[PDB]
């Protein structure tokens, strides 16, 4: 029972909350450029997820079962569904963001003059509604949450319950598919510009590209063990599958330190 | 055995690292006193987590302390936790005797603090803090293993002296601090009322800056000094918590100091 202790959730609440809400406060004091309001809006979502699930999970660790807690049911699938909500949202507004990327260094010129913050608002209001959507299937009928081992924690049920557990799967496969492409193509798109010219124009480059590989680091393995073992478990069980879970949340803890935090804290063929 | 887990310390060598190395870039490119006082206090407690934790991680990976140790590295393992232990302890009270001397005399120690000073008071509390751990070895006190078998410490039961001389120098390191801040908050108020944004601005910033120093100081520190004099005058369960609680206080020492600044920065009568 090494992974039994209250100890986790409560760390992962405090820094969460901490990180995000310094990200928020730059955001506010910044603007409102698209980036700077998609960064804010991200540190909110990663936040309200974060304040809607630890605390109770804490409950249940204090008190020693989910169902003597929760009688029918009721905060069971509330908890999955926030769960599933908010891990899709995380992993689909950094997918947007790398889409961004790709085609503001692609053409500056176009990006600089014709991006509108009416465009970042109806983004960031699709990938909520859609991930919602796709969270109350098991209320609809299509999908179960169940209670997780140890009992402190509810989440989608492995074994059309292994349809709807297989087609969230895929769809965080998808997300980081499509940001894993696009900053692999940004950081071409951004060296051979770099090398068309050849300390100020290749020392920009050289931070982007880290900024880059750094948000592909996190996702690989902050979301790769929880999609893996989802997908052996519907073709040490239970404890390896609680540590996935608190491995994908840690996704949402580092956020706004490998978007915001970690810029401001290192910030400030001569000119090449 | 919820404590029991190795996910504590390789998230604590791994946090530890960064805070304290970001610390020292930033003081490196900056070597004032101050400045010079933070960064060799990162690199105090850098090195201290870097002689410790890899030694408990082999321990719990390997699954006992007495076949891995037939007691050379318990004793040198005990001694390194003395040794840095105080050195922040110090370190930081003689960091709060120079804000209050230098509020109570900006005139004449903006003219007379030289850089030889504050080396002279990095090494003193060095050789002074491994001049006390050193009297296991001399056969003043002991160095046992703890439970559960994967760390070494004072032992609590001349062993109840020299375990005694630990808990009251700890006690002492927080009183120096926690006074001083608070005649430094009264002394920078009361400056603030005579000449009544920008003045006002500092000192509640300031303000903020010394309160939060104690806070995490009592809150990291407090359980485990008293614990061992209750025991000198559950019980092996608790005393991990509390040690693995004295170690956050070097793993949140550069953002009290240095990293949040950055991250947040930029009747004598805007000056005002
Ligand atoms: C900014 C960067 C900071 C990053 C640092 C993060 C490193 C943190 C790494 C680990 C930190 C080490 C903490 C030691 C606690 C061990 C307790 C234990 O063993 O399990 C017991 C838990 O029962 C409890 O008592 C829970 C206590 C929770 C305190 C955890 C620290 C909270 C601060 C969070 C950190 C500060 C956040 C705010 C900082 C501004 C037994 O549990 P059970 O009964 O079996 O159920
Ligand atoms: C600025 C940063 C602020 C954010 C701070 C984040 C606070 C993180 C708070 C807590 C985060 C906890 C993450 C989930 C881990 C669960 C493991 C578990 O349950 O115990 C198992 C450990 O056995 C293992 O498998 C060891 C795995 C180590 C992973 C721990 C995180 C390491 C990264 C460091 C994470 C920090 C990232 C460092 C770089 C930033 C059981 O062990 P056993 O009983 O011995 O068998
Ligand atoms: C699929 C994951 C998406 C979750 C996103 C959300 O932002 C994360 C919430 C986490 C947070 O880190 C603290 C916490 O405990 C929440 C629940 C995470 C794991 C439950 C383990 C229960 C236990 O400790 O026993
Ligand atoms: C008296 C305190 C002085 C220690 C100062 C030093 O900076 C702290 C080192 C810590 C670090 O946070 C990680 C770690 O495990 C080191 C040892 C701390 C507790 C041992 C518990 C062993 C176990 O987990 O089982």
């Amino acid at each position: 029972c090494g992974s039994v202790s209250v100890a986790f959730p409560i760390t992962m609440l405090l820094t969460g909350f901490v990180g995000n809400a310094l990200a928020m406060l730059l955001v506010s004091r910044s603007y409102r450029k698209s980036f700077l309001l998609c960064i804010g809006w991200l540190a909110l979502t990663d936040l309200v997820g974060q304040l809607l699930t630890t605390p109770v999970v804490i409950v249940v660790y204090l008190s020693k079962r989910w169902e003597h807690i929760d009688p029918s049911g009721r905060l069971c699938t509330f908890f999955g569904l926030t769960m599933t909500v908010f891990g899709l949202s995380s992993l689909f507004i950094a997918s947007a963001m790398a889409v961004e990327r790709a085609l503001a260094i692609r053409a500056p010129h176009w990006y600089a003059s014709h991006m509108k913050t009416r465009i970042t608002r109806a983004v960031l209001l699709g990938v909520w509604l859609a991930s919602l959507a796709f969270a109350l299937l098991p209320v609809l009928g299509v999908g179960q949450y169940t209670v997780q081992w140890p009992g402190t924690w509810c989440f989608i049920s492995t074994g059309g319950n292994l349809f709807f557990a297989s087609a969230f799967a895929f769809l965080g496969l998808l997300a980081l598919t499509v940001t894993f492409s696009c900053n692999l193509a940004t950081i071409k798109a951004l060296v051979d510009r770099c090398r068309a010219k050849a300390a100020q124009w290749g020392r920009i480059t050289t931070e982007t590209a880290i900024q880059l590989m750094g948000i592909m680091l996190v996702l690989s393995v902050c979301w790769s063990p929880l999609l893996i073992m989802m997908l052996k478990m519907i073709f040490k069980e239970c404890n390896f599958f609680l540590i996935a879970v608190r491995l994908a949340s840690l996704n949402q803890i580092l956020d706004p330190w490998v978007y915001l935090l970690l810029r401001k804290i290192l910030l400030r063929a001569k000119y090449g």
